[PDB]
């Protein structure tokens, strides 16, 4: 489903992104790549 070093992370007040752990970026937007 999720493409290489992305993971699910979500705020204090619920709202949900996206987060690269290798990388340490971050986007609102389900990644493709
Ligand atoms: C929840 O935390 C992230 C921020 O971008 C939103 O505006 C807030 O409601």
């Amino acid at each position: 489903k999720l493409p290489p070093g992305w993971e699910k992370r979500m705020f204090a007040n619920g709202t949900v992104y996206y987060f690269n752990h290798i990388t340490n970026a971050s986007q609102f937007e389900r990644p493709s790549g």
